[PDB]
């Protein structure tokens, strides 16, 4: 998951025409998705 949002990103990032403020709002909504997986794994992780 943080692999495909990142390289979404840096493609995006790469692509720096047109209005791309939206794809970012849908990969921060991505992302968003992405912490709280995180926020939810990676505490019993790093207890375990």
């Amino acid at each position: 998951k943080a692999a495909m949002v990142v390289s979404e990103e840096d493609h995006l990032k790469a692509e720096a025409r047109g209005d791309m403020s939206e794809a970012e709002l849908l990969i921060l909504d991505e992302f968003t998705t992405l912490a709280r997986d995180l926020y939810a794994f990676y505490p019993l992780l790093i207890r375990f």
